[PDB]
């Protein structure tokens, strides 16, 4: 409201705006009336004598103050004749003389003394003669001289006070013209004179609610109508910065008096430019070719399950098992979700979850490998010295349980103590830096996965052993011929491959994990699927 | 230097002080010749360039200024001689008449107007009657003034304010304003700003700040230096050091008020007053040696049991247990008896992580041979009853331990690892509590994986317990698997009982009632292991 009540007071008084925007004005053109008899004046009201524009105003009405208490003390006087004589009216000079020759800026001042008028006046400061004409210190509004034109005064004021004669009061005043040329014109903000407390074109109307700590005053807001002087105080034309977001500086359009969108140059980073910089723009061809194969490799895996189970009165299921082959088959989806999950984003719920499914799916597939691998072994081995007939699940899917334990055991500690330090410190999420200064959003390991790493490797040791004690055993499907090389290849292709992920950890962007977790998934899991039942329908 | 300059000039303007510090010492005081002529306020300036004596200092020079421009009009006038007429006089006494009242301050105000001296002189403020009685320029100074008369009277310091008058060869005038300064306090004896500026604070200052880090020492008025003017809205805080903890504290101790020494006092290691007891807590050092003088008997024990049952390698009770099973229950054992002698010592960063270590190899050595001797006699006797005879000693039941063991050494190297790089952000081992009485004393915290470390042991029991279970019936010649039965059940119980009081009181126990806990938490489940499986070996054949 207080801005706009300068914009409408601006054509409310004709060719007097220009005069506020450029302080010559006047010296370019001069024809008009007796102008600026007031304007906005004390948007606040009035100021009695407050705002402390300068010292030069409270130092004037201080020297007004004790210079009128002069004639208030020779009042009360007695046996005052006052001749009004021509020692006694050069008296009344000296004070008017005085009332010049102590202030910086101060203009004409004069005496009324009626008693017959009796006014004397003097001219401006250090350059003044004399010449006779033929309450509690009010206030003037600004003001321009009348006499013929404009000419360049300034909106002076005319501070007056008033006299009081004793026997009612003497119908006189003290007139003193202040000279507010040379005068900071307030600071368009932060209340003081005529800009009162907003007063410019959209501090915060256009740019601060978006653009946190606009910032657009600096020292000067918004410049405003001015037009008194041009001080070291350096008007701040467009201060606002707030560094980002959708409100940047303004420096695209709407410049000068007339000011503003200010509302461009964001983009994900403090810069100001298109969207080039940071977040790297996620290629979309490439991430709809990868999610939608790795779930139609993901479906032609539930299928198998019913097909497998319409087949099990067939003679290669029934040697292998029923309830041992989807074991294997239902936690390689499990080996599914190192994608499907890292697609989306980096979170706290969806970066916990990566790790419960990698240390799940292993132990079930590989876990189990291992125990049909070692059942081949120790029948042979000691059925050639005769009896203890083993069996199928229910023997070795209890001897997994035991390996569900310790894995899940683990998982529940690690759970635990990590969403711990939350409170304190969040590893869940990091950022990258690339060569082209460019960061993105990953997740960071923070020494449980090189360990996790080599129970890995020292488990797929004990399946390297049984491969060499079963070569020699005669089998009726070779089934264990294809869990050799499952396990040879399992063991090869994921420490290349973890070796990868934690040397290149930080320069690796995230669409380049993603065909890094889709060649790793594709080269040990589809291979381990497609050796264990692929030889169970045809090629017997 | 300049806060014993106060104390120097004490003694050179005697019977003043007494004036400075008491303010109503006036209306005893009776005689001597005069009052105060001069004080030597020097050090900070001549006379403060923007004094922080208020605005009234500045603004009543005002005052005088504007009638001296007032009468620096008419030297230079025209005509205006005249012979000093009735009329002529009337506008000077109007003149110091406004003098007067321009300012509550300013007291007396003369002015000389040497022609004839028609000086005149009036009473203070809101009462004054006029009286009549019979080079350097721009406002000069005067010091503080004491009226002389007889005593030293109630109003005491009066700066002189003077200026001069250059009529057309001068004047031989000076223009007279006296201030009252009862109402002006004096700076803050510490800014920079009037007698006592950044100075005259005797015994404080470099007295408690080096040693005592972030003193204070001023909190809102250091050294209340003169007073004598008057006690304003400052509130002056004498003695308002604090320095938080450091050597010298508050100050409290002694040498109270004017003469000040002694700010040295309540420190030792923590933020408190008092003596080193209250964050301190008792060590009862003839208890906690009576611990390890026990504590320690038993690893000797232990250790010579080792020879003994080396030496009776060929004895019938030890050949049917297995010498080489029999050894690593005994180290086990041994390793079992390190969570005393590393607690009783000061909670350290490499002590605090051995404690784990020492732990958790300790219990899958003594509890993890035991189970599988209660496991192979269990497959042994199902084997027996229907033809093959399937287990042996140490080496098929010996290499069985190493899974476990490794699994276990997996682990303590993912942890240790794992704690040891947290300390760049938190040390997050090294904590501390009270005991409900704010006395602090340091330990070791819970890691959060302790508490998953106790579950195992008591999930691994289990196994025991079912094995236990099992074998109730085969034929054992010298009941080897019934004494092992109690060994599992009496730890299951004790151990769970210890570390749940352990968890719960785990920030309200003190130091030695932490050692008072281990010790009879480790001679009620690990001695009485070795003393179920030891003792019927030797005797009772
Ligand atoms: C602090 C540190 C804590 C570390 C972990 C804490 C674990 C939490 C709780 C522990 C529960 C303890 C359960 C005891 C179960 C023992 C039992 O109850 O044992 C069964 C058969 O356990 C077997 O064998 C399976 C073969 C061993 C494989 C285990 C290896 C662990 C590796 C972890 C997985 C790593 C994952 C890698 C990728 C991720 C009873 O089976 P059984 O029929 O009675 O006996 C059987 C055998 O047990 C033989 O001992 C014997 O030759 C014959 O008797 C034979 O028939
Ligand atoms: C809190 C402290 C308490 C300590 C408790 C720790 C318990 C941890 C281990 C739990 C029990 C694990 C199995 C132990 C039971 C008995 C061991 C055993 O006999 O297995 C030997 C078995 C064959 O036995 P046989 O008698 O010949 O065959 C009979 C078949 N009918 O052979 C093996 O299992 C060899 C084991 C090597 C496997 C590879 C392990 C390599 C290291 C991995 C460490 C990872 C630990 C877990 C971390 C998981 C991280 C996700
Ligand atoms: C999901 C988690 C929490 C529960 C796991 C507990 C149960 C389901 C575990 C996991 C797999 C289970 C086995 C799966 C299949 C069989 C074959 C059946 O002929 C007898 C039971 C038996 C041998 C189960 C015994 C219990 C078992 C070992
Ligand atoms: C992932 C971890 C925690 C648990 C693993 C779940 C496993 C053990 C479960 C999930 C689904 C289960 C299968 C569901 C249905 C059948 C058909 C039935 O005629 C035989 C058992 C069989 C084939 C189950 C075997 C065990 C099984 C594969
Ligand atoms: C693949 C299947 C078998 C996984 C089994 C479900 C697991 C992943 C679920 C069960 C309970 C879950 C947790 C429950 C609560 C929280 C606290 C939250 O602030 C962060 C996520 C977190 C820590 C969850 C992570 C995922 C979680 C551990
Ligand atoms: C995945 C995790 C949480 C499940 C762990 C629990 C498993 C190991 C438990 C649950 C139920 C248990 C079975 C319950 C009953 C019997 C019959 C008896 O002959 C003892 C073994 C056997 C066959 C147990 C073997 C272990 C067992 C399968
Ligand atoms: C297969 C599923 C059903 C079993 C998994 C159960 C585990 C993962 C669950 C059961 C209870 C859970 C805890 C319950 C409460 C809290 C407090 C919270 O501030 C952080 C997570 C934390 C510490 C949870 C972590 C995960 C947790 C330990
Ligand atoms: C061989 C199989 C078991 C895989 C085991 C994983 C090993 C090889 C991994 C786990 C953690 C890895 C280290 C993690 C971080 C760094 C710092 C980097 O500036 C150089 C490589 C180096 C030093 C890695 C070397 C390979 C490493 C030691
Ligand atoms: C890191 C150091 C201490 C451990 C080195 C040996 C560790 C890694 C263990 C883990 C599993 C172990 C293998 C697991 C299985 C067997 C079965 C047995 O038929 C002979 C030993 C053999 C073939 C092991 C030898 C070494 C081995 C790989
Ligand atoms: C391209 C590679 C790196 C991806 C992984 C596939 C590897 C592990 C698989 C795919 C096909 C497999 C081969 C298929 C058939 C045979 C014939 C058999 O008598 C010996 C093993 C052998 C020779 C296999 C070795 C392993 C093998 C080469
Ligand atoms: C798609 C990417 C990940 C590669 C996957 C290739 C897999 C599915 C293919 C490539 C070569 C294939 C093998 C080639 C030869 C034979 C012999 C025959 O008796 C059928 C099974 C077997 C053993 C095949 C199993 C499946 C196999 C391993
Ligand atoms: C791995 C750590 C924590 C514990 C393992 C220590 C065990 C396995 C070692 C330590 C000292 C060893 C004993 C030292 C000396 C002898 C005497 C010899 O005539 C028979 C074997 C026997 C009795 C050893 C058996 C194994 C033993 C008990
Ligand atoms: C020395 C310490 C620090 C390392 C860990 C100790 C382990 C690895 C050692 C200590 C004692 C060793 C056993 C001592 C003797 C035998 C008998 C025979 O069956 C060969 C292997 C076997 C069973 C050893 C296996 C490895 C073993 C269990
Ligand atoms: C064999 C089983 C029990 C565990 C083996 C662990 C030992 C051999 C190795 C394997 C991987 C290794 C870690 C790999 C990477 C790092 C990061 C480096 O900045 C400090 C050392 C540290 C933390 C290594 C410590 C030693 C370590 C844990
Ligand atoms: C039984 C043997 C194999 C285990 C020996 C333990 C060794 C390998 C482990 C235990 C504690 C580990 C240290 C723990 C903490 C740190 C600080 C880290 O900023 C650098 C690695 C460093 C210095 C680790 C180096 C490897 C370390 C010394
Ligand atoms: C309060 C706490 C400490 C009680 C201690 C438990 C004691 C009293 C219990 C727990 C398990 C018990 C044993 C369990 C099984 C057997 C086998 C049986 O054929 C004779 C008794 C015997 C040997 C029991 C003796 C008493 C026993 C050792
Ligand atoms: C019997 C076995 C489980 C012994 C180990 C106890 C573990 C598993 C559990 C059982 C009950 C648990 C306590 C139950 C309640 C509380 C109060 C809470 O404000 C802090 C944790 C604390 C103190 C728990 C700490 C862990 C605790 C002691
Ligand atoms: C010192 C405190 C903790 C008390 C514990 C002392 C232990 C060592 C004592 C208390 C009771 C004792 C048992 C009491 C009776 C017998 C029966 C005897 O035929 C063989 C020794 C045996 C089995 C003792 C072994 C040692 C024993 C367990
Ligand atoms: C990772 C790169 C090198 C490709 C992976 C190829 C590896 C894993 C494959 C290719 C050929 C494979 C076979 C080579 C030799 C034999 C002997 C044969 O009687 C059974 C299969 C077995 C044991 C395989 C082991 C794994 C093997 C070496
Ligand atoms: C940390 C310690 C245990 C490392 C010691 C390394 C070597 C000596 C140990 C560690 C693990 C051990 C075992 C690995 C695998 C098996 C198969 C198991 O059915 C009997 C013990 C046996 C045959 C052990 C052989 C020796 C072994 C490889």
């Amino acid at each position: 409201d207080g801005t706009i009540l300068a914009q409408k007071l601006a054509e409310e008084v004709p060719m007097d705006v220009a005069s506020y925007l450029y302080t010559g004005d006047s010296h370019q053109l001069k024809r008009a009336n007796c102008s600026g008899r007031y304007e906005l004046a004390g948007l606040p009201g009035k100021w009695p004598a407050l705002a402390s524009a300068h010292p030069s105003l409270h130092r004037a009405l201080d020297t007004l103050t004790h210079a009128t208490n002069f004639l208030n003390v020779m009042l009360q006087s007695n046996k005052s004749r006052e001749q009004n004589l021509q020692d006694d009216l050069d008296w009344y000079q000296a004070l008017v003389w005085s009332l010049l020759e102590g202030e910086p800026s101060i203009s004409r001042a004069a005496i009324t003394f009626s008693t017959a008028p009796q006014v004397f006046l003097q001219a401006t400061r250090e350059e003044s003669r004399i010449l006779l004409q033929d309450s509690h210190f009010k206030w003037s509004p600004p003001y321009l001289e009348c006499e013929n034109g404009s000419y360049k005064p300034g909106w002076l004021v005319t501070l007056s006070s008033a006299i009081y004669g004793l026997q009612p009061e003497f119908r006189g005043v003290m007139k003193v013209d202040i000279n507010l040329q040379k005068v900071d014109i307030d600071q368009c903000s932060s209340d003081g004179w005529f800009s009162g407390t907003h007063k410019c074109h959209l501090n915060n109307s256009e740019c601060m609610p978006i653009k946190g700590l606009g910032f657009v005053l600096g020292a000067y807001e918004c410049i405003c109508k001015a037009g008194f002087y041009h001080p070291g105080v350096l008007p701040v034309n467009n201060f606002r910065r707030r560094g980002p977001d959708q409100h940047i500086s303004g420096s695209t359009k709407d410049v000068s008096e007339e000011a503003y969108v200010c509302l461009p140059c964001r983009e994900g980073c403090p810069f100001c430019a298109d969207d080039s910089p940071c977040f790297v723009q996620e290629d979309k061809y490439l991430r709809l070719a990868i999610i939608s194969f790795q779930a139609l490799c993901m479906l032609l895996d539930f299928v198998s399950m019913l097909v497998v189970y319409h087949f099990r009165k067939a003679k290669s299921i029934r040697a292998s098992g029923l309830i041992l082959l989807e074991t294997i088959l239902f936690g390689s989806l499990l080996l599914y979700f190192p994608v499907v999950i890292l697609y989306f984003e980096p979170s706290t719920f969806r970066c916990i979850l990566l790790r419960w499914a990698r240390l799940l799916g292993f132990a079930t597939v590989y876990g189990t490998v291992t125990l049909k691998l070692h059942r081949v072994l120790k029948v042979f081995l000691s059925r050639t010295a005769q009896r203890i007939p083993y069996m199928t699940g229910g023997r070795v899917m209890r001897m997994l349980a035991v390996i569900l334990l310790v894995v899940f055991w683990f998982l529940i500690g690690w759970t635990s103590s990590v969403c711990q330090n939350l409170e304190k410190q969040i590893s869940l999420i990091g950022q990258g830096k690339t060569s082209d200064h460019l960061i993105f959003n990953m997740c960071l390991i923070d020494r449980w996965d090189y360990m996790t790493a080599v129970a890995e490797f020292l488990f797929l040791l004990w399946g390297v052993y049984l491969c060499y004690a079963v070569r020699t055993v005669p089998s009726a499907f070779h089934e264990p011929r294809y869990m050799a090389v499952a396990v040879h290849n399992e063991l090869i292709i994921s420490a290349i491959f973890h070796t990868i992920r934690f040397v290149l950890a930080s320069r690796l962007q995230s669409d380049w994990m993603l065909m890094l977790y889709f060649a790793h998934t594709h080269l040990t899991v589809t291979v381990t699927i497609g050796l264990l039942l692929i030889p169970k329908f045809s090629h017997s």
